[PDB]
RNA sequence: UUUUUU
């Protein structure tokens, strides 16, 4: 016995099902450390940063510089750059920089390079943000001529630079989303932690450009995604770098799916009686559809934004406009968030907003079956807590 | 299509 609604669902299931050809693909130069000297890791990090922040070097190369700023943290970096090589979609090279001598400039290499190339980066060292001051990345001038006597502070500086990056990985879109203040709040609470010094802040202009670079490059984000997957996978007892990554992770995830999760929070997870209504159901049915599509998606699910796949479009807030508006109007009254921006659509319905207001304005109504059948609640207590809400 | 706080 096929029922009409049931076959309605059977129709809405086939549609929601989620080798790819090979195109032209450009080489990405990538740098690889070898050495055990703290001085050498220090110059490697300053160098990869002065590359990353170039005013004149082409794109793939700044990409590679950033890959290196994100790779430099490790000790044994052979296997981590092999894990870089594991991703067959792009194409990366090794360039064993073999270390540099006491003079900062020479890139002394044995394999696969040339001394004319031998003049460009160093030429590119000269690459400088005319807008940026002191002509250096770190805002306190007399910092980079420092002595890393031990490996621990060199690590810690690497951590701070990379974490400045990992913070700026969120709000990843292309327009200049202003997340400087939230970046600053997280820098401040990482100062509450203390793993990052106040002494090593970058220039925020160059940082936002580093962000713009991050999102213009496809595979550096893919590397971020794999970084973050191996971060979420590892437990607590480990090395500090994964702990920074996984700690910042919960701020990276779940991005751009925001109205969808507002609906989850306010619209549904409160199960107010107006949720039950004449029609709002159909969009609820589709809500649990995208739920099933979220769970059986799963392993790349908290990361579609960064991932970039078109399927999020299936996470369109627009088909929910009725529900979506209600859940919002209510959050607008009940919660005091989102009031400082335009978080609204033109495909909205006005009445269900008005009703989210009216329904949220009278908190006498929140009665749940759950606590009722939990505490054997009286009518006396019901009308009592009502008088409380009459405040 | 994207636009909080943690």
């Amino acid at each position: 016995m096929s029922s009409v609604f049931d076959e309605y669902e059977q129709l809405l299931a086939a549609q929601t099902r989620p080798e790819k050809g090979s195109t032209l693909k450009v080489e990405v130069p990538v740098f690889t450390l070898n050495s055990d000297d703290p001085e050498d890791r220090w110059n490697f990090a300053v160098f990869c940063l002065r590359i990353a922040v170039s005013e004149d070097a082409n794109k793939p190369l700044r990409q590679g510089a950033l890959i290196s700023l994100l790779c430099s943290h490790s000790q044994v970096m052979r296997n981590h750059v092999a894990l870089a090589g594991k991703q067959n979609e792009a194409t990366l090279a090794v360039l064993e920089i073999d270390g540099f001598t006491n003079g900062v400039p020479q890139f002394n290499n044995r394999s696969g390079v040339s001394e004319e190339r031998a003049q460009r980066f160093m030429m590119i060292a000269g690459s400088l943000p005319r807008a940026c001051s002191n002509g250096t990345p770190f805002v306190t001038a007399g910092v980079e001529d420092d002595a890393p006597e031990d490996i621990t502070d060199t690590l810690e500086r690497i951590l701070s630079i990379q974490a400045q990056v990992w913070v700026t990985v969120a709000k990843a879109m292309t327009a200049y989303e202003t997340a400087d203040e939230s970046e600053t709040r997280r820098i401040n609470k990482y100062m509450q932690q203390g793993r990052v010094q106040k002494k090593y802040i970058l220039h925020p202009v160059c940082r936002s450009a580093i962000q713009l670079t991050i999102r213009q490059s496809l595979a550096v984000r893919i590397f971020l995604v794999s970084e973050l997957k191996r971060g979420r996978n590892t437990a607590g007892g480990t090395s500090t770098y994964y702990n920074l990554v996984g700690d910042v992770d919960s701020y990276i995830r779940n991005t751009g799916l925001t109205a969808f999760f507002l609906t989850l929070k306010y619209g549904i997870n409160t199960k107010t009686s107006a949720l039950a209504l004449s029609s709002l159901s159909g969009d609820i049915q589709k809500m649990k559809q995208l739920m099933r599509l979220y769970r059986m998606k799963g392993d790349n699910a908290p990361y579609m934004t960064l991932l970039g796949d078109s399927d999020q479009m299936s996470f369109a807030p627009a088909e929910y406009a009725q529900l979506y508006s209600f859940a919002m109007g209510m959050a607008s009254v009940l919660d005091k968030g989102t009031g400082k921006y335009q978080f609204a659509r033109d495909f909205m319905s006005t009445s269900f907003w008005r009703l989210g207001v009216e329904y949220a304005q009278a908190q006498g109504s929140s009665i749940n079956e759950d606590m009722a059948a939990e505490l054997k609640l009286t009518p006396a207590a019901r009308r009592g807590l009502a008088a409380a809400a009459q405040r």
